[PDB]
């Protein structure tokens, strides 16, 4: 192998949003000998793999975009407000084409192991094919929502049909027309598939373990007026977006739902309902919706009244009504609840009627057979830690990341890990809960500036255990003051049997994150030893 034996300054793991910019920064902007690695055959990460029907971003294309190339930031002709998967993938390919990244990426190359060599001051990487690559620094951009999860029901051998994984959709597009199709899952992926295929399949069986509080997305044209605002001052727009908590293209509300009149609550929620977008409904309306049960109930009572008015069959309306708080990743899709009024859609509550096993012709659900041609798993991810822990990662004195993270992840600022020198993450665990591209850019700029500083001397970046544990503690405390603390979902690991259930996010928003990180940088990179 020509790769075998290669010696790099920087290895970038991943060629999604994070890895592409990380590689551009170290190779093109900083002039380092750097290459990327991805098990995918091309760039795009998320947008390369998730080719399922209806896949689309929930962040407006004004903010789900790079800003580092100011020409593309102001002039890329996004076709609509919320870009579909193919368009995002096309954009990432155009970025990689323009900046010569593909020639510096080793595609179809999975990193199986990385081991710190203290005397050599290098990381030794082993690919799945057994090739050895060394790098002074590793920038790990393997994604928080990249390790697919799907239950394996008994007797799959008996089933004559197809079982598809939405997050690793087949490269040859499946034929769904006229078929009996089951969808397992009603998170963001499931609701996109459901609304995309309901009028194409012969019959759609929605296998719903837990309904969530869906609001409209507001699919529509690209906001020309925001783009005019950007062109006055694209850096100012970028900086404004980063100053918000979620970086979703709006200012979060500072008004408590409980300090206004009932008429104002109704006005605000109706306005947000017509505007669309789940993050806006949860955060642009009032300030305390995911904080107190009383405020949360004003929002869910509103959504419940919509469900009841839309869904013709009352029992179906009740099955679509969650019992949990509105305290998961907020969901949005257009014409969602109306789907259940179709004569070819059946909703199954598979908490009350569990999926028991496969049969020859379908699936057993609460004691009755549901005949299926196709079963689509929209079941999410071993989130946050899944793909980090798939790389055997050996740090100082042989310490294994698998052991360090045995009770949950521990990391400093979502970018470094104590006992793993010169290993930097893009948007790792304990990052802020934000839209990702503009925040990836900010983090990449922060960590590559640390690399450049390290390269002026010894070339060693170590992170303090105490700083890491204090960062983790701040994230735990922030979660513990919200309803996310008492609402199980992938956000706290509860969706994976056996997985530690714990806080894994910084909860102060991007504005608060940057303030903390800038204070750390100003205090001679407190918690880092460079
Ligand atoms: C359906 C879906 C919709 C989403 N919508 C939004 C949205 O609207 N707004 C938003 O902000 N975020 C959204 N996200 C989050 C999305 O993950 C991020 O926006 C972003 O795409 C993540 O980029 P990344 O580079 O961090 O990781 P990824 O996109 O996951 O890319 C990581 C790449 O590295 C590969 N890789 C992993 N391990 C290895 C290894 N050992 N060796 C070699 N290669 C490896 C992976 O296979 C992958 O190709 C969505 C995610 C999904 C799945
Ligand atoms: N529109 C977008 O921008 C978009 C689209 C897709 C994904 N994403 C991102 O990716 C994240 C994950 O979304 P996702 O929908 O793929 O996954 P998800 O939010 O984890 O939802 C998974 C769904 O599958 C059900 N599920 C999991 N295991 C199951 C099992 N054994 N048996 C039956 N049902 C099971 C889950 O029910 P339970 O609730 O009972 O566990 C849930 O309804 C999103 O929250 C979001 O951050 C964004």
């Amino acid at each position: 192998s020509k790769l075998d034996g290669r010696k790099l300054d920087v290895a970038v793991i991943g060629a999604g949003v994070g890895g592409l910019y990380a590689l551009h920064r170290v190779k093109n902007e900083l002039g380092m000998n750097a290459q990327g690695f991805d098990d995918a055959s091309g760039v795009g990460g998320t947008w390369y793999w998730n080719r399922y029907p209806g896949c689309r971003v929930d962040t407006e294309s004004t903010v789900y975009t790079y800003s580092f190339d100011m020409d593309m930031f102001q002039n890329w002709e996004w076709s609509e407000r919320y870009a579909k998967q193919e368009e995002v993938l096309g954009y990432l390919n155009a970025v990689a084409d323009k900046h010569g990244l593909k020639e510096a990426i080793n595609f179809n190359t999975r990193i199986a192991k990385m081991e710190w060599q203290e005397e050599a001051r290098r990381w030794r990487l082993t690919t799945e094919a057994g090739e050895t690559v060394t790098a002074k620094y590793v920038i790990e951009a393997v994604g928080l929502l990249s390790s697919s999860y799907a239950p394996q029901f008994p007797d799959r051998d008996k089933f004559k049909g197809e079982v598809l994984l939405a997050s690793k959709w087949p490269r040859d597009e499946p034929d769904l027309a006229g078929k009996r199709v089951g969808v397992v899952g009603t998170g963001s992926t499931g609701i996109q598939i459901i609304t995309s295929i309901a009028d194409k399949v012969g019959h759609l069986h929605v296998l719903q373990r837990t309904p969530q509080w869906v609001v409209p997305l507001g699919v529509g044209p690209f906001p020309k007026e925001t783009r005019e605002k950007i062109k006055r001052d694209p850096e100012g727009f970028r900086d404004w977006a980063l100053s918000t908590a979620a970086v979703f293209g709006f200012d979060e509300s500072t008004v408590s739902a409980l300090e206004v009149s009932e008429a104002e609550r109704q006005r605000v929620y109706e306005e947000a309902w017509q505007k669309g977008n789940g993050f806006a409904f949860m955060l642009e309306t009032f300030s305390d919706i995911p904080v107190t049960p009383e405020a949360n109930k004003t929002a869910t009572d509103f959504i419940k009244s919509k469900i009841d008015s839309i869904v013709k069959d009352p029992e179906t309306a009740r099955k679509l009504t969650p019992k949990e708080y509105y305290a998961k990743r907020p969901l949005a899709a257009d014409h969602y609840y109306e789907t259940y009024n179709r004569d070819n859609v059946t909703l199954h509550d598979v908490k009350a009627n569990p999926i028991e096993r496969f049969t020859e012709n379908g699936v057993m659900v609460g004691g009755e057979e549901v005949e299926l041609d196709v079963l689509i798993m929209a079941t999410g991810f071993d989130a946050m830690t899944g793909n980090y822990l798939k790389i055997e990662t050996v740090g100082r004195d042989g310490v294994r990341l698998q052991d360090e993270w045995s009770d949950g992840p521990h990391a400093y600022a979502g970018m470094s890990i104590a006992n793993f020198p010169n290993l930097l993450m893009v948007f790792g665990p304990f990052s802020p809960f934000t839209s990702q591209p503009l925040v990836h850019e900010w983090q990449v700029k922060f960590l590559t500036n640390m690399i450049q500083t390290a390269e002026e001397g010894e070339g060693l970046i170590e992170t303090s255990r105490e700083a890491q544990e204090e960062w983790v503690r701040v994230c735990q405390e922030g979660m513990a003051g919200t309803l996310f603390e008492v609402t199980d979902s992938w956000i706290n690991g509860a969706n994976i049997p056996g997985k530690p259930r714990t806080s894994m996010w910084f909860m102060g928003g991007m504005g608060g994150y940057m303030e903390k990180m800038n204070e750390i940088k100003a205090d001679n990179y407190r918690g880092f030893s460079i």
